């Protein structure tokens, strides 16, 4: 099958918004997702900054995964968190090991940006006005 | 005896340290939140960001009361959602209002900011890898 992961950049912003459509697919919610995406210049702002992390899986050059975190620089100490925000695999691409070549994918990036602890969604999904984080690592 | 808030800015690190202390004290890690600031090139660049919110409480001109919130710039809409990390009062100064007027001060931010939802860090305290928030 041959699934490649990589981090988007401001020159991806097509990939970032197919990564956008699968995340309203697979959390049924189609319309918060795909009816009122930000702008272009917007979303290449957000994939310019360091702050802001996507990561997209893709299966014959088609988006089938996609990861969205932010990075906490902290006030306490010169150190930063990271908080995997939005995660989702293709409903026909599951249990095959994307989610988690996502998730080293963004290992890779805490290290070389320095974050000391990744945090993920210990999701139910339904989580209306709650929403609950596990510590990774 | 008279409570002042406000947003601490690039200009009042010396206040943002002092309210860092009051979280060390509040939340029961001095450590933590004392003996590893950042420097005030850090401070300062944190400060002067949008994305990052810090408000104090003052008692006679001392830090009784601090939130520290982030805003964050939403991907798959145009608009920005607000998570209130760590907040505290003094202990001595518990129930008086302080907390109240400090998130009163955040939506103020908030809606200045545009942000339509904010969210609290949930609060049994103790939870070490587990952090859970609710929306206010
Ligand atoms: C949750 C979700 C993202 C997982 O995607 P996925 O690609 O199927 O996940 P993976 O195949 O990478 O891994 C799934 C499980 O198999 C395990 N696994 C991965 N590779 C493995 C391998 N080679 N051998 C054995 N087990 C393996 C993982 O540890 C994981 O176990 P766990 O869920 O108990 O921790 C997916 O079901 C989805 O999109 N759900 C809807 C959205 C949602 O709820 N997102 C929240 C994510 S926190
Ligand atoms: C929780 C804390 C910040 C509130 O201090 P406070 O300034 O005395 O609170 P206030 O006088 O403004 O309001 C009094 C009560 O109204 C409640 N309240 C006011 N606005 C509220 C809101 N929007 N949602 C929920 N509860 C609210 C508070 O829970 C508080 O009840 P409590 O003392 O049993 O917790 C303080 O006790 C503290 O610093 N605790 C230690 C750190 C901590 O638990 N932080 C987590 C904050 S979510």
């Amino acid at each position: 099958g041959i699934i490649r992961t990589c981090r988007l950049g401001p020159d991806q912003v097509k990939s970032m918004r197919a990564a956008l459509d699968l995340f309203g697919r697979e959390f049924g919610d189609v319309a918060t997702y795909s009816q009122h995406q930000p702008d272009s210049d917007y979303l290449g702002n957000l994939l310019r900054s360091k702050t802001f992390i996507a990561l997209a899986a893709f299966d014959q050059e088609a988006v089938v995964g996609a990861l969205a975190a932010y990075v906490l620089p902290k006030f306490e100490q010169p150190r930063s968190e990271i908080y995997i925000y939005d995660l989702a695999v293709s409903g026909e691409h599951r249990r095959q090991g994307i989610a988690t070549a996502l998730i080293n994918l963004l290992k890779h990036e805490a290290n070389a940006l320095g974050a000391y602890v990744i945090y993920v969604q210990a999701d139910y999904g339904d989580d209306p006005a709650v929403a609950l984080y596990t510590k990774l690592g």
